[PDB]
């Protein structure tokens, strides 16, 4: 329970670009206020940045030669209310913790990323998105208030629509550069079960994948995402396994599950690598029977699924996934469909092979100037680090930029300031807010300096 300050070598989830910071770790809020006051009174040096669970791949949660404040000990859930749907929680609370605590109230975390190991602070600061972006927006859309420790040492109560709305919306997606989010109130989504009813589809090509997302069917599902093929030559290029669904109601559950509709079942002992150590391939896998088999297994209607089944389907693959990788995620505006296809073609012909590829059509954006999601074609790819990759991804940056798209700060450790600023045309507007709230650069990070956000 005691406060500690420790020189620590930090990296994001990508394990790249390490830098040494003094890491403060304390469950005492007043100690965090005092540390920020100390940096502020210092009138120099390299400032401070908050750090959550370190799930961002890049360098936004580290500060070489400065202070890093580990927020994970501030993890109190203050209250949950089923009538108002509000949760009041410290910024260090993580989404898995929150999901579990809130389920007995018939409340659902309104935006969940592909991993549950992210803090509320990290969720706000990266304005995270999920499988339901097109129906629910991003994390920032659901924050009703937050308490922000600013450079002047004061704790400001921010609301999306109040007098401090400008600062609220600069903090959403602000990558911790407006101050330290101490605490927040989130509006949860009501639910009668912890289950999904899901429809699966399998497409044969990129053209089919795009048509499926463009035919109006997306409006029938609150949740929608896809795995796609980024390695095969066209026309197989861009074929996808698509998973779409909505939260189930109690009466849609089979009789055996209806007695505990809000139950989160425990992740089981055995994963697929444990049961099939020699892999899943047989003599049929890559020919026409394999094709039919995968088509059939991935095509279904009204299937009842728990959270892991529906939302974390890679979990069953255990140690096989991510077997020195560069995570690259971008969105291209909806209208730019040919441009989007062109970029997918570029990736396939590049000689860089990504096996893990998520595809999603984002919905409307929010008013946060630095928010990543815009309506359009969102893709994540995972490239093994090898010769030529750095220069190739710089070419990808140019294409993404030229086609009106952007990269996501939570995934980036290598784009340039020039590129990033052009991708985010409201960056100057955001920088102006940051300069008002932090004239002395009390808040600073490796990303802030790299991307000239400092
Ligand atoms: C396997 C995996 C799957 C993922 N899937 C998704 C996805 O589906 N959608 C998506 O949007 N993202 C996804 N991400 C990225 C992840 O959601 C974000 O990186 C998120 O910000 C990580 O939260 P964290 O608590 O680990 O924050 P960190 O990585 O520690 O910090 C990220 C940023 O938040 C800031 N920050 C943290 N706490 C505070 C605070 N209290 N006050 C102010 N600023 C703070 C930091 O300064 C930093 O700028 C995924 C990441 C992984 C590893
Ligand atoms: C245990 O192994 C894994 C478990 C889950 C995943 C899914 N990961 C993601 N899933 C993502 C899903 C989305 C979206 F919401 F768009 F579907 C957007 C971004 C995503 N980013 C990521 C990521 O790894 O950074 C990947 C894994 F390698």
């Amino acid at each position: 329970v005691g406060a500690t300050t420790t020189a620590t070598r930090l990296t994001g989830w990508g394990r790249t670009a390490p830098s040494v910071a003094n890491v403060l770790r304390t469950p005492d809020a007043e100690m965090i206020v005092k540390a920020v006051a100390r940096v502020a009174e210092s009138g120099g040096g390299r400032g401070a940045i908050a750090r959550g669970l370190g799930r961002s791949y890049g360098d936004n949660a580290q500060n070489g030669g400065g202070l890093v404040i580990d927020m994970t000990p501030l993890n109190t859930i203050h209250s949950i209310d089923a009538d108002t749907k509000l949760v009041d929680i410290d910024a260090g609370v993580n989404l898995d913790q929150l999901m579990k605590a809130a389920l007995p109230f018939g409340l659902w975390v309104p935006v969940l990323p592909g991993t549950r190991q992210v803090t509320v602070g990290g969720a706000i600061a990266c304005d995270i998105h999920g499988k339901n972006h097109h129906s629910a927006g991003s994390f920032g859309n659901h924050v009703r208030s937050m308490d922000l420790l600013t450079a002047d040492g004061e704790i400001r109560h921010l609301t999306p629509t109040g007098e401090d709305a400008e600062l609220f919306w600069a903090t959403v997606g602000g990558n911790g550069l407006t101050g330290i989010i101490m605490r927040a109130t989130i509006e949860m989504t009501p639910t009668s079960t912890a289950y999904f009813i899901a429809d699966g589809d399998v497409t044969a090509s990129l053209d089919e994948t795009i048509a499926l997302h463009s035919d109006g069917s997306e409006a029938r599902y609150t949740y929608s995402s896809a795995w796609f093929d980024a390695i095969s030559a066209p026309p197989k290029l861009g074929r996808a396994a698509v998973s779409r669904g909505r939260l189930a109601t109690v009466e849609q559950l089979p009789a055996k599950l209806r007695s505990e509709p809000l139950k989160f079942d425990a992740p089981q002992l055995l994963t697929l690598p444990d049961v099939f150590p020699n892999g899943l391939a047989n003599k049929y896998t890559f020919g026409p029977i394999g094709e039919l088999w995968y088509r059939k297994s991935g095509t279904y209607r009204g299937k009842v699924q728990n959270l892991t089944q529906f939302y974390h389907p890679l979990d069953m693959f255990g140690e096989w996934n991510r077997a020195g990788f560069l995570q690259y995620q971008f969105v291209i505006p909806t209208e730019a469909v040919d441009e989007f296809k062109k970029i997918i073609g570029v990736i396939q012909a590049s000689g860089h092979y990504s096996f893990l590829n998520v595809f999603k059509l984002f919905g409307p954006r929010n008013q946060a100037p630095l928010s990543f999601p815009i309506p359009g074609w969102n893709i994540c790819v995972d490239f093994p680090i090898k010769d030529g990759l750095g220069k190739f991804v710089s070419e990808l940056d140019r294409r993404v930029l030229e086609f009106g798209g952007r990269l996501y700060t939570a995934k980036d450790s290598r784009t340039t300031a020039e590129t990033f600023h052009a991708m985010y045309p409201r960056v100057d507007e955001w920088i102006s807010v940051r300069r008002k709230v932090d004239p002395l650069r009390v808040f600073a990070s490796d990303m802030a300096r790299r991307l000239e956000l400092l």
